[PDB]
């Protein structure tokens, strides 16, 4: 609603992120309703580090997937219980593993045998039983030319499962809880997702057949993409097919197994708009440039809507040609005071950007819900920048 | 010195930035000695926002070029006097212009006629005389196909000088102090720099001939690049030729004019190394991956040195394939504990990166000088992340 947005800029200084909390909830509940109850959704915190948004998901029953001790802290700030937190990452420091073990979370998802040994040492030191899952890099490709999967820095190749399981079994203070497969972000190929998830459920079966172990948790990953430029995923097909496959596993060998589908982008991308005001308008060498008050330092990832036709380039306030929101775009003439709205800015936005580049204040974040507006992140200050320097 | 670096990792937690302050000073003094004294060097703060490093340049007599009210604050923290601060930028908010006018800095470098009018309004409100310079986008190309310059969001086309000067003259509380030309960063073409600078000095002459005004300040910009992959600029030729050209102007129409050469990258790039420790080593689909504890969140821009041959990919600790320091690089086998050093990391490093992406602590920065080591930026904390959220 342009009228709503315009009215908001009178009370909140641009540039800012505006989140539609009503949409976030409806969008999530629609996904939840179509998915087998044995599958629990986990919010990927790296997609958006705002604890106020994370709290909403916590209240709805989602778990949270963190990738650092820092995110673990944010997750606790958001109220996620330890039993609903999993720790992923290819380069966890021992200090991070230490805090994770001390926190007694659902599980640390190990990505190397050496990591498993570190966890065991820490479990012994802390006199605790550390829960671990293993991230597997499938030896299968889900357009791909070569068979056998892709070389990745993440997890451990499926072919190394024997070595991995031998290690986990030898670590007396560690308990194996399951597996995790995540093939990448912004996946817009419906069948590739279904195939990967079914493959992961099958890996669970292989583990029982080869080791007699029943995975307590099978994390199917996800990487559900959202169209930015592109067709949307057939969420109905994914949820229906995977739910049926999971139920079959549930009705046989995995009656008490928790299945997880992780999501960052799909849950939040379309729920926010980045609102920026046009500051200046100029012509240069036959072209027209419109300079707005927001940019790369707030939304590096950067559809757009304009609030009051020509070829124009929309640039941010930074001193670099890279701060371009739109090059040679055709839109009605924009003038100082007009608002440029960047759509689908709810994921990989603020925290994905070089917030301190050129010293501009970080943007305000607003959450709209139940007919009200809540400030969920204050405007940054110069002191926020020098904090680590003084 | 590998021995030095190794010893430092015992006292300082990796990943961290290490700056050779002895080099910074020697490097600067060599540049200074070869340059006409009528030319003053200005540090571009956006290249590195550490006030402790900026202070060194302030002590040596350099001015500072800021691009936001935030950087203006940092400049004052570093001790730069108002008369040695200039404010650049294509999208300055009125609030930024207000603080700039209230600070009485050497000059605000305007990039539009509308900006000039805003400055005048503020000068009137604050009962002050605002000093302004104008950023000109030359109608000349300095390999380029088309003549006449390039369309840019920065400054005002040279062809609009009449309109610009008519505006400045009509603003009674504003004093015109000069011009500024900056063609871009990482310029490794020696002659293009010399040509641009001479062209800028000539613009000063044109302004006197057409308006009878003598520029108090002519900012030649710079954009001196440094080789990362490439041949180094012939600094000797640039300093000699431009110095002679400036002296000629000095001996005729511009006897008391301050000439400025700005630099960010050239002054700091080669003075720092980003030190990261190898955490894990693994093989995946026939390839070898080495995971280090530093990455994109600290040095997004990313030569490298290794401290104890194969084809290997060096990846950071982030949960994204984009966190790659080196792909398919040939280097002696790296193992956990080894150190990977990223060279020429002194400019566009930390503040140019998405520091809060995935919640890892910002890195420590160390300054080596006169045989000692000084901590110039403490390790980040989870509280630094939630500050704006609570
Ligand atoms: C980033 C990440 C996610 C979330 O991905 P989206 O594409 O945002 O849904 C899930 N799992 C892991 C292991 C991740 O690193
Ligand atoms: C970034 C910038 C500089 C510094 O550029 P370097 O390439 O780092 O020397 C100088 N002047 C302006 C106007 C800038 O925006």
């Amino acid at each position: 609603d342009q009228a709503e947005i315009t009215a908001l800029t009178k009370r909140f200084e641009t540039p800012f992120y505006l989140y539609d909390g009503d949409f976030i909830e409806a969008h999530y509940r629609q996904l939840r309703s179509r998915t087998n109850p044995a599958i629990q959704f986990y919010l990927s915190l790296k997609a958006n580090n705002n604890i106020h948004l994370a709290k909403l998901f916590r209240q709805w029953g989602l778990g949270v997937e963190v990738a650092s001790a820092g995110e673990l802290a944010l997750a606790r700030h958001a109220g996620f219980s330890a039993e609903n937190i999993i720790f992923s990452g290819p380069g966890k420091k021992r200090s991070e593993l230490e805090i994770a073990v001390q926190s007694g979370i659902y599980c640390i998802i190990a990505e190397s045998v050496e990591e498993l040994f570190y966890i065991e040492e820490l479990a012994e030191k802390e006199n605790k039983t550390a829960r671990v899952a293993i991230r597997i890099n499938p030896d299968k490709s889900f357009t791909a030319i070569k068979m056998g999967g892709v070389p990745r820095q993440f997890g451990m190749d499926e072919s190394m499962l024997d070595a991995v399981m031998d290690a986990v079994r030898s670590l007396q203070f560690t308990k194996f809880i399951g597996i995790h497969v995540y093939t990448g972000t912004q996946n817009l190929n419906t069948d590739s997702i279904i195939e990967s998830m079914k493959y992961t459920v099958d890996l669970g079966r292989n583990i029982y057949e080869r080791y007699g172990i029943v995975c307590e948790c099978i994390n199917l990953g996800g990487g559900f993409g959202v169209p930015y430029f592109e067709k949307a995923l057939d969420i109905g097909k994914i949820t229906r097919t995977v739910s049926d496959y999971v139920q079959e596993a549930r009705d046989t060998r995995f009656p008490q197994t928790t299945f997880i589908i992780e999501s960052g982008r799909y849950l939040l991308a379309q729920a926010a708009v980045y609102v920026t005001e046009v500051l200046y308008r100029k012509a240069s060498k036959g072209e027209v440039f419109v300079i707005v008050d927001g940019g790369m330092h707030h939304h590096a990832a950067s559809p757009m809507e304009y609030i009051p036709l020509e070829k124009v380039t929309i640039a941010g306030p930074l001193c670099t040609p890279e701060d371009c929101l739109g090059k040679d775009v055709h839109v009605p003439a924009l003038y100082p005071g007009d608002l440029v709205c960047v759509l689908n800015s709810g994921a990989y936005g603020l925290s994905f950007s070089p917030v301190h580049f050129l010293g501009h204040p970080t943007p305000i974040e607003i959450l709209k819900r139940n007919g009200s507006y809540e400030l969920i992140r204050r405007k940054g200050t110069a002191d926020d920048i020098v904090a680590t320097q003084l």
